[PDB]
């Protein structure tokens, strides 16, 4: 019917628009937000520590991204009916494209779990060989679960040898399409979904044990006070000054150095209790309140307000993040499970979420570096281009 092949000859038509669109949109602000991410970790010296170190191999993974699988991935939007480029890189480039889009996935589900570990065991940390059995790890993840596609390889006809046509066939890799978004993306979901109620639940736990600690050492101030015995300044002290060391225990090693201060006078105090003089050991231990002023008490709520908003940005970020990314999956997972579906409108749907993933692991580094002033104030040197 020409009324028909003409409306295909409409079909394949010129989307140089929508390319331009990706390039201007997606492709330059990954690059460019990658590369300024990178920039930041390697020139500031001040930058330079653990947590950077997998924050930079995560931009490393989306700068891959956009400079070796997005621009080829427009070529196919282009050249919507044949692969264009050699029969070599349509494994390549796919393996790569799953390689890298894992990479990031993986790396945002280490990130969390480590700023969960921070906040429950903070006195245990964290040096550059445990950064680096990370990244190791990580992309060892992202590999394995990468190697299907160029082990299986894309068919090929003994007729049409041009005709490559790089697509992830449902008939030819179902089972991968499958347990590789199962494996890449909704397992370390639900990770991070657990770490986040577990992060709710230390945060809150920590902030009541602080609480406990606070009026621990302020009955005790009070039993001080009122102690006409000589033992109980003793006693008293002693409570002090463990309430006053678990206390300081919550933060890793400023606020926090007036436990240091505190402790020091307690043990002055129950020397002199020690010796015997009580009535001048309470006195000392009445000037203890200055030290629970000027110190304690504006670190109590430091401590608690900045882990509390720091999970949240980090909670807000992760999760506008993994959004992004549903459509994809889900439509890649049911075009799998549905054989009452539409397979080629599904595919095509495919076509479109793939650019909401890219420009979600594209510019996720940047984004999340953006809630410190030191990465922002690196950034604002080099979009100037002062540099150093
Ligand atoms: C050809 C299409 C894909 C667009 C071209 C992309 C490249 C060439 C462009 C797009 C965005 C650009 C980057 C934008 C930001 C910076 C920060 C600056 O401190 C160094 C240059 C650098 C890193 C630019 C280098 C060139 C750049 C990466
Ligand atoms: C729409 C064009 C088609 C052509 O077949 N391209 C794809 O389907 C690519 C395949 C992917 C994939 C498949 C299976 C598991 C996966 C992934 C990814 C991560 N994980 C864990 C990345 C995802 N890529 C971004 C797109
Ligand atoms: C109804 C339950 C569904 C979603 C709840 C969880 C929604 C948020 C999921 C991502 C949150 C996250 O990743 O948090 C990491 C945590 O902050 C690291 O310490
Ligand atoms: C360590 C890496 C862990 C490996 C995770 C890999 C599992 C992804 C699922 C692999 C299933 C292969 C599907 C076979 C096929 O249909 O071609």
């Amino acid at each position: 019917i020409p009324e028909e092949m003409k409306q295909i000859v409409e079909e394949q038509g010129n989307k140089l628009h929508w390319a331009a669109l990706l390039i201007l949109m997606v492709i330059i602000p990954t690059i460019g937000g990658n590369t300024l991410v990178i920039l930041a970790v390697s020139l500031e010296k001040k930058l330079q520590y653990a947590t950077n170190y997998f924050l930079m191999s995560l931009a490393v993974a989306d700068l891959l991204v956009g400079l070796f699988v997005m621009p080829i991935a427009l070529l196919t939007i282009m050249f919507e009916a044949m692969w264009p480029l050699p029969l070599v890189l349509c494994p390549a480039w796919l393996f790569l494209d799953v390689l890298f889009s894992t990479a990031s996935i993986w790396h945002l589900c280490a990130i969390s779990v480590d700023r969960y570990i921070a906040i429950k065991k903070p006195i245990q940390a964290n040096s550059r060989a445990t950064a680096f059995i990370k990244i190791t790890v990580v992309w060892l993840i992202s590999i394995g679960i990468a190697i299907p596609v160029p082990i299986k390889g894309i068919e090929t006809d003994v007729d049409n040898p041009n005709n490559i046509t790089c697509v992830l066939t449902k008939e030819r890799f179902g089972d991968f399409m499958l347990f590789g978004s199962l494996a890449g993306f909704f397992t370390p979901l639900a990770i991070m979904i657990v770490t986040y109620f577990l992060t709710i639940h230390a945060l809150q736990k920590k902030a009541a044990d602080l609480e406990d600690n606070w009026e621990t050492l302020n009955d005790n101030l009070k039993v001080i006070e009122k102690a006409d015995n000589a033992a109980q300044v003793k006693d008293a002290l002693t409570k002090m000054r463990a309430a006053a060391l678990d206390a300081q225990k919550a933060t890793p090693p400023d606020f926090r150095h007036g436990f240091d201060i505190l402790v020091g006078q307690i043990d002055d105090a129950l020397k002199l209790a020690n010796e015997g003089k009580v009535k001048e050991a309470q006195a000392a231990a009445e000037q203890l309140k200055t030290t629970r002023n000027a110190y304690i008490q504006k670190y109590l709520v430091q401590t608690i307000s900045n882990e509390q908003r720091a999970s949240k940005v980090l909670g807000i970020v992760f999760f506008l993040f993994l959004l992004m990314w549903c459509p994809f999956f889900i439509t890649n997972i049911t075009l799998v499970l549905c054989d009452s579906c539409n397979q080629t409108t599904l595919q095509m749907l495919l076509e479109i979420f793939v650019w909401i993933g890219y420009v979600s692991s594209g510019v996720n580094p940047l984004v999340y570096t953006l809630f410190n002033k030191t990465f922002r104030d690196a950034f604002g040197r080099y979009i100037t281009c002062n540099y150093r």
